[PDB]
């Protein structure tokens, strides 16, 4: 079998560079809609026999855009493909992985059951809001991580990142950020917001020194970007010289540009996991760490038998 | 086991409509979406043990429809409920049940999968593009017809049905023209392609009605309307279960020679019936309430077949 | 892994057609039955990590050769196949692809389920009764086309084929015959019953050639062809892939007035040319190999949809 | 949900039997074969809601009946039926319950999988071949017991049974006969082959009774009655549950010294015995009611394992 | 359908006190081992047309008692059962609810789907892991926290509650505390706890205020019982003036009695999701709150199809 | 892809003799236990596309060993190995295949269960108890026997093993000893309980060899032994591939009359030869790694069950 990538509509710039990554041309494939706003879709070349790779991310039309790739998926199973990878850089879905204390469904593991019932038998993801996600799936999952990009990037664009430091904005993210502090070799500080009892205003806790730092925020998305905007008011509060955020997944609905330009961000900086060239247009601000080499490594190497847990830990 | 019916946001007007007849409010639920569009589904009430009814068709925005529909079939069945019945007016991509030469997707089958997957025990829809469709569940479906409410039409609005023609657009789906033609006993006409049409069954001087099981773009129609109004009929009537009526839909009945198309409310039609005056719905309401009281008591649901309630 | 052939009962002579073709000899496997009827598969040569195809046509004793099927299919499962395709040239229960109003079950779902579960990981069928069928399995199946070898046929044996009609005999299969005049640029005429037949496209002094999928007890084709002869056509022709020919099957061929009875070899057919003189039968047994070819190497089967190997 | 008995057509009047000790009807059923040979089935009512069971034993055309079985399960499954049981007195393929060295199908298994997926939930039989095959299932299987019913005929029909012995012919079922031997209080004589047959315990002047699980070619009985007569004993019995009679069986019989070969009736016997004066039957129907009427209304089916209703 | 509540070899005493609130005898089952140690089970009634408990804990010999479980599951569902449903106040292998960094089974996905393949209709847990653990079923799980009996137990037990921090040792932990501090009208405050190696822990850092109040540690679980001990210290280094300890799972395994023994805690609450008693005989500052009221509650909605969700709020 | 062999903690020398046999190492793999007694499984190295086998016996704590394999299976499944494959010598709950009249779980097909839905893609095993425990499963099952090795020992250990005689200590498994005896071409006397116990087949001044599947508490070997030498046998020998030798079974051989009591290491033996003088042990890693080998390579397995590799 050799390796044939298509792409959904999502996000086609980074199939691309995917695919160039790996010295191939995207399979020829129509994916548009029918006048009644049902998706179509043909594939162009034979894939008998073939391993594909569909990339398509969980952005823009989320409901569409997976219907798409489930309808692509089975498309690819019965044209007797002999494996079919869904590459799907944003989980959609991700942050409905429980119930709680309510009658919700858990999107997550139907997303999950989708995906098995339409024919895939890998799932390649980045950053996976909650790493549980993995045993929604029986079939392999490749979760891979944002943090070695994150960590050149720091390296290469912040001149003080040896006295910096990185900064969980909520307590579910103090885990990547101790990981990434850890690699750097910096120190850390933790952020949460206190109980909603306080009418006055919203009060943050910070714990470890910020004053005349440069702060980072660290996060896995910014979907409304509220977190990461508490979390900066409360940075400078503390006395942080320059304040900037990074974000595996740059989402942006609502309001978030608008906060993010009125915020004191230096720098949000986002993987390509999402396009991000229509919100940078409206942001000047935002900043996109290209992840397009990490996918293709993660491809080929899953291709070719190679160890995938090595892009843990190293760029390549 | 009580029935509870739940509306999904595609077709509120047709959920009411099935709740009034049963005698029953529509279940509490949240249907919105998060800030991202995805879709956020609350179940506002206990559904442990219940018999659940989920309306919901394929039309406006069918993916999202259908997302919705799936999410809530997955919150009803982790939530415990007894069972859980899909009520789907309109079968979304149900026109893609074959491949036939093309390197395509099955996409009705791969519906069918995920409704299943989802938790579906049941399956209440209206006149399947193709009844086929029936063997791509493992779960029970009962496939009803509006037969017995265009029939109903026919008798009431048209006075001169027993001297009329009953006419397929397209050679594929006469066999419905066919079943309605031996209910009035009236000839079945019959017209195909060659940008040509050709008509068997006289139509000059007398009524011919189209019968079809959908209307998309209204191509169909309305080349089957010119053939027929090329060969003498006085008046040409066209009746369709589902209206979808996208793209330029609209303008073609407007600037076509229809009598009257008349279409059934499995598909929300008042935006529609707005701008174009030939427009008349069907209440299918009552049969698809009916179909949910049977199946509820464990009574013949095929009963609704040839009568209406 | 190598290609392994195996034959069922039904088609003995097609699986070694098949073999032939593919320069490989038969699998030894015995398939007989045991004193109580039950049948009896003993795979003689290890088919561990092979490619494995078991050619078995829905014809004949049509249960005992579908349990048969399922049985060769499980044994090479079980006996650690890397990968088990049944080749069912022609599918059986195919023509119970629907209930459609009545308390019946739907046959050929119950058929693609067993073959299922019996492991079969790929299906190779020609001419399915409906292309839905392939929706009824969840694994890949290919759906070959009689129609390259049917023109070939129509263009070697039909010198008027130029100015010859392709006829539909029933209104549902009539995308075949456009097919095919499509390809022979020529008229398609159409003919359905209303104990009468209309026709339409002229057929007068000319050849007409009906064109369907399957010919079972022949009251299909003979009542087209008494309609076309009602019509003045010099000669009709009928054109099959599936020769079924069972009940009166024989005699109604015999007494009526076709040219040629036209069927391929999905179906053995010596008994019954024994006793029809005018049935001819097309060899698909190239179209088959290379579709067992075509998958075993990862190359595009669809290839074979336009071109005769 | 009511019980609704469907009777294929393997074994009519035990059906029959079955639905007059319920107080029922046997359901409307067309089961017949189309123009091929394949099976069509009809549900003449609707089984909505209700408690299915089909009956079907493993006899005659084996796989006809199995594939009917199959086909009636799937019809009343996809009719909504609220649980469907497939009561399978003798059960097909039960002799294939493992490969043990050879490159061979655990038919039993395929079968069980093919029920399975055609839509049972429940199985109800007799005096499986190996009760492993318990384990083939997913679903629950109550496989009875014709122990009490042969108990009574012992004790009814022999007038020396206190004295008697009970052999097993192979040593595979000396359970059984070890079991029956308990019951009565009497010597359980084992026989086994080594063309020469080895025997343990006293049976001359005595009566023999050998006990077995099915008779197919009766082989094993007459071989097993030859030994035994060899050893003095006054008359040999033969008692099975399962009848089946193939090949040269009733020759076989009717020249051996056997005082009587006792069957039940899981296999219709009118036949077999207008040829053979030496066969006599026992209802089983009794136990079969009960078996339906316990699982039905949540009563203990165990019971039924050591006593007669 | 009746109830038939069955135990397993777990927690009889459990079972026995759900039994009685729920005014049944249990089961007749013999539940032994063979003498090459594989389990033996037998069920000494009908069980055909009834809706089947099975109540047994992931604790003692865990594969033993999961093994059991399985098998009386099995043995229900062949006996024709009309519903199984496992009741399982302590889920075992919860804590290998993901992969991580790591080539490691996600062994709780396992469990879910082993019980699944037993045929067991519904799950009956209490206060989860992660909750996500919901979405490795596709059968309903009923997850009961033990939030209500704790909220009675503090508001019974502690003078103080009205001015004391309700503190989580984990992140994992922060959703619970935070909801307590709801209820009570309370400071929370959230500890981020590192482990590098299983079964200990490595640093601790204190994000929010504790000073000069009662401080009311609340978790899961209590294993070895390292996470509280260092929470403890880092609490009383803090300046908190007392600390409880308050937990739902008492596994209490290897060292954990003798570092209780030898910490400062007024005392160290747990359920009887577990079995106690031989702990307490050792550790005298061990107290247990009963939830079989909460279990036999759930086990009775369930059965008569009314709302188990109001057991969230509500001490029956 | 590559063989990866992985042990268990339960037979580790086992492993050892059989990634020897295969040039291999032994995979890194961390199985220990958490404080809490939970098993803890940790691959230490990429098993992504290789062929994995994991070697496991139900032996020891088997419990504790099951749910080490399973776990071992799933983080095997989950890595992306190509094919995962369960190596069983012993498989636990092998007794445990059916209920037959108890109200009793089929533990053996819980285990298949159990170890399909980890992910194990085939399952390869010695002496099956029962070998319908194949049809537990829908995956491929290789059960090796231990019967050449045990051939091999008896012509290279017993002098007189032309005039001996093989014994089956019970009726179940008198199969075996009928195939070893027609190998070795000696007279095969039978032995079965009544407290008493009765045999057929000279015994007297010769050599008895007592062959089965396993011995647990010697309680069946031990009566057999008592039989055969109240019959004059001079001496006795058991021959057995599973020594499990649970509860008093040590004590029990140390008090018989058994000149040897010979194993396979299917099961780990130092501990309990430590404390019996006359237990010896069969190598079978050979017969284990030509089955890993021969599965890799596609080659045909069954040439296995007649010769010594
Ligand atoms: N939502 C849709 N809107 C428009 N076309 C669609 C849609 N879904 C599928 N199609 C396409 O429409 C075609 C199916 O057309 P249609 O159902 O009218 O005819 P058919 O299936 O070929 O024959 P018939 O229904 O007459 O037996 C296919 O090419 C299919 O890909
Ligand atoms: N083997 C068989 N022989 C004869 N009739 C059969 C067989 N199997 C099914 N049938 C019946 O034949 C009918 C199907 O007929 P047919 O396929 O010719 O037409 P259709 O499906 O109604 O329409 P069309 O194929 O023209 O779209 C059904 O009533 C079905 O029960
Ligand atoms: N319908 C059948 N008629 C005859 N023989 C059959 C039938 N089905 C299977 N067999 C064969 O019969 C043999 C099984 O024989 P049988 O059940 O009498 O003995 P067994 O299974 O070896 O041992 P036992 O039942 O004594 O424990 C197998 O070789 C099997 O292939
Ligand atoms: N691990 C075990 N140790 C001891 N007894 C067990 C074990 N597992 C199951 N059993 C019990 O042992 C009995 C099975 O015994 P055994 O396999 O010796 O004979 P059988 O299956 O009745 O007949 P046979 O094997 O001779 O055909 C059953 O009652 C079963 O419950
Ligand atoms: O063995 P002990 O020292 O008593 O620790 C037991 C801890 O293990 C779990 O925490 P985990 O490390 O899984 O973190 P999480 O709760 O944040 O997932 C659990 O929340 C307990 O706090
Ligand atoms: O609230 P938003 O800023 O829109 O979303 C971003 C955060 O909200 C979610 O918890 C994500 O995991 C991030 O931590
Ligand atoms: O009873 P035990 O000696 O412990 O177990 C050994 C025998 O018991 C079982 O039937 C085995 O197959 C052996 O024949
Ligand atoms: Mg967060
Ligand atoms: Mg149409
Ligand atoms: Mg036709
Ligand atoms: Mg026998
Ligand atoms: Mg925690
Ligand atoms: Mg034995």
């Amino acid at each position: 079998p050799n390796i044939k990538i298509f792409s959904g509509s999502s996000h086609q710039d980074l199939s691309q560079k995917i695919a160039d990554r790996l010295g191939l041309e995207l399979g020829k494939v129509v994916t548009k809609k029918f006048s009644n706003q049902e998706t179509c879709v043909e594939i162009g070349e034979s894939v008998r026999g073939e391993d594909v790779y569909i990339v398509q991310s969980g952005c823009g039309e989320i409901n569409d855009n997976l219907m798409e790739l489930l309808i692509m998926i089975n498309a690819c199973k019965i044209a007797s493909a002999s494996r079919v990878t869904a590459v799907i850089p944003c989980f959609p879905y991700a942050r409905q992985d429980k119930k709680d204390k309510s009658r919700a469904p858990i999107s997550a593991k139907l997303v999950a059951n989708m995906l098995s019932v339409a024919g895939a038998d890998h799932i390649i993801t980045m950053d996976l809001h909650a790493s549980q996600i993995q045993g929604f799936f029986d079939i392999p999952v490749d979760n891979l991580y944002a943090e070695p990009a994150v960590l050149k990037w720091i390296r290469e664009n912040i001149s003080e990142w040896r006295n910096c430091t990185i900064v969980s904005p909520d307590a579910g993210g103090a885990k990547r950020v101790t990981s990434i502090a850890d690699r750097l070799n910096v120190d850390f500080a933790l952020i949460h917001k206190e109980r909603k009892k306080a009418n006055e205003v919203d009060r943050m806790v910070l714990v470890g020194d910020v004053k005349d730092r440069v702060a980072i925020l660290v996060d896995d998305m910014a979907d409304t970007c509220g977190t990461i905007c508490h979390a900066a008011d409360k940075l400078l509060s503390a006395g942080a010289t320059r304040v900037y955020a990074i974000l595996t997944h740059g989402i942006f609905s609502g309001p978030a540009i608008s906060r993010i330009n009125n915020a004191c961000f230096e720098a949000v900086v986002v993987t390509n996991t999402i396009p991000q060239e229509d919100k940078m247009k409206h942001c000047s601000k935002i900043q996109v760490i290209d992840i397009s080499m990490i996918l293709a490594e993660a491809i080929r190497r899953t291709h070719n038998g190679e160890s995938v847990s090595y892009l843990f830990s190293h760029v390549p």
